[PDB]
């Protein structure tokens, strides 16, 4: 796609700015400059650019219905691309760290960054921090004189905080809350009492939906100066809903999508994650299916994983999925219709974000 | 000290604000709220509060020479305390991550946060991210209407970036630069060619001096609205110098200060760090001392560490230290004298920052 290529060309412009500044102001040597260029490419590139292109999309919609000079148009699109990369970089940050936390092997068809031989965990932790730090650097550089600066920084930060909180809910999702204590080593849950739709929903809300949908959508709004022309509560609701769905697909794919197609190797069963599979399964299983799940979940033994996977196929979960989706389709279209009242153009953009999410195969 | 107690009472006010907001806006449960309260206390408290009290100090100086209402005075001091905690929290962030990276066991007389049984590395990585994220949260809350907001955020960010860059120079300080490559596992240096005063100085400049001295000093200036009444290049120079010295002491203590007094267990020899000890030693050793250093450095074997430590004692390094210090004393006092031209009050505060650093025993 031509538009994707234009968004990538701003990546080259950002990277070259970031690296020239390391050299001219942070006394970097060529090899450390090289390491961070490979780090940026391996961690920030190779994905779908969903979040980034979302901001471009939202901006493009408002441009098509609003009077601007040619140069202003080019500036808005360039801002949209820069904000998109802020988000793509903030995601790169969370991915680097999350891949350590989850004990993952593969990401975007390559070894997880921390698994690169010349990286290791200890460098990758700090490489992760650099990625987020790059987001603020590129913000202050690119947007210093922009009227939306304060708004964008305050939002960005809030979204970032929420992701980090969400990551905490996620990584402690297999511990009984009552047992959670920094001083005592957490034994995994035996009851699974906390594998509920309500609790699963709090996890995903925080760890996913803010950075994945809210941020890109509001960001495209800021760069167009169009945030006053929308009902913000609707934008928030639609973002959390679509974002939720996106995570359900992600959870399904962990288990049932071949790594050749996913570009990652699944670990939720092994990690004992509070995933949609586990929660939907515990929501319909009989007493003996539950007991067999309990005897096998959260263990790296390939034979126990196999048992958990066989349990999922048997429990006919893609019927629960089809209902779940049918329901999400209802509420999303409903929100889209509600969005048309103040902002038909924005509503279109949400329809396009939803079409692409709904249709994704990786 | 009474002043320290007043600064801590703002910590209780910040913590209670942070935790009430987790509950009322992020749907936290009491036990996860409890975990993060212990996390904040264990990671943010128990230190010297040097960086935090520095901002209080700088503000206190300007207050003593400037006309303000009582309420304004109380607001400035409260801002100074909030900015101080931003920095203490940003340090807590770097410490949590750094302790993972360095394979450290003890910090402030307690197991390193990641070594708490109910923590582990994977939670501590994300606990670290939360700590930094808390800094921006408390900034936007406490300072939303303050004229210095943009200035403080832009500085903060720059200082944060520099720390992360510095951490990269530090953690890759035992690799030959030419060999550095994400795809190939780094073999430690055999030549030590890069253990130079110049290179050691670039490391410390970035990883230490910005967050440790520049940030607290400029921050106290911002909260007093007094940044126009100083020569900024002098503040920068004094900060990098004192900051450097501070890191030299830190490096000396790693090796020669009993963990009972340090509150940490040293790892630089084992980690093969480009420390002042190693660099000063390579700067004076004879051919056979160098060879014995090469055969023993960067290895966890207690007997090889012993050999490196014996080499340090023999090479009479506390003579090099005494010269190094005598020199730093010259240049610091020189800068202090230069600072008196525009800002005698600020110059006093720097003298007090220096006296306390110079005199520290942990
Ligand atoms: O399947 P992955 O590992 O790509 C994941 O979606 C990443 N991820 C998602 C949300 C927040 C985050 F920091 C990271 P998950 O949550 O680990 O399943
Ligand atoms: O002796 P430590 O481990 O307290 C140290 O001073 C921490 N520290 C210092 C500077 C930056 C940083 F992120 C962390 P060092 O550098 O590991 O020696
Ligand atoms: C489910 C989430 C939020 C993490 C994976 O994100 P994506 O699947 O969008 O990642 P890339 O295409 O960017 O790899
Ligand atoms: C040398 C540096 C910068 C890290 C240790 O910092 P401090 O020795 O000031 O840490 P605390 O008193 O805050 O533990
Ligand atoms: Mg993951
Ligand atoms: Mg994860
Ligand atoms: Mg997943
Ligand atoms: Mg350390
Ligand atoms: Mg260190
Ligand atoms: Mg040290």
């Amino acid at each position: 796609m031509a538009s994707m290529e234009r968004f990538l060309s701003v990546y080259d412009e950002v990277q070259a700015f970031l690296l020239d500044q390391l050299q001219s102001k942070y006394e970097i040597d060529p090899n450390r400059a090289r390491y961070l260029r490979i780090m940026m490419d391996t961690t920030c590139l190779g994905g779908k650019y969903f979040r980034g292109m979302t901001v471009v999309n939202v901006a493009e919609g408002f441009l098509a219905v609003t009077q601007h000079d040619e140069a202003t148009k080019e500036r808005i699109l360039h801002d949209a691309c820069v904000g998109g990369w802020m988000i793509e970089f903030l995601q790169a940050h969370y991915l680097v760290e999350d891949d350590i936390m989850d004990g993952s092997v593969m990401r975007r068809g390559k070894p997880c960054w921390y698994r690169f031989p010349g990286v290791t965990t200890q460098c990758a932790i700090n490489d992760g921090i650099i990625l987020k730090s790059w987001t603020q650097i590129m913000a202050w550089h690119y947007f210093a004189d922009r009227p939306f600066l304060k708004d964008l920084l305050c939002l960005f930060q809030k979204v970032d905080y929420a992701t980090a909180v969400g990551q905490m809910y996620d990584v402690t999702s297999m511990c009984d809350s009552n047992k959670l204590d920094p001083e005592v080593a957490q034994p995994m849950t035996t009851d699974f009492a906390e594998f509920t739709p309500a609790i699963y929903k709090r996890i995903v809300k925080y760890k996913t939906t803010f950075y994945t949908y809210l941020l890109p959508l509001v960001m495209g709004l800021f760069v167009s100066e169009a945030a006053a022309s929308v009902e913000m509560n609707l934008v928030e609701r639609v973002a959390h809903l679509i974002g939720e769905y996106f995570q359900v697909q992600d959870d399904v794919m962990d288990c049932f999508t071949p790594p050749e197609q996913l570009g990652k190797v699944g670990t939720d069963i092994e990690d004992a994650k509070c995933s949609w599979l586990a929660v939907t399964f515990l929501g319909k299983a009989n007493a003996a299916q539950v007991a067999e799940f309990k005897a096998n979940y959260g263990d790296k033994d390939p034979a126990k994983v196999a048992v958990v996977k066989r349990l999922y196929s048997e429990a006919n979960l893609q019927a629960d999925f089809a209902a779940y989706e049918a329901e999400v389709v209802r509420e999303v279209e409903s929100l889209i219709e509600q969005l048309k009242v103040k902002s038909p153009t924005f509503a279109e953009s949400v329809a396009v974000v939803w079409e692409k999410t709904h249709k994704r195969k990786k």
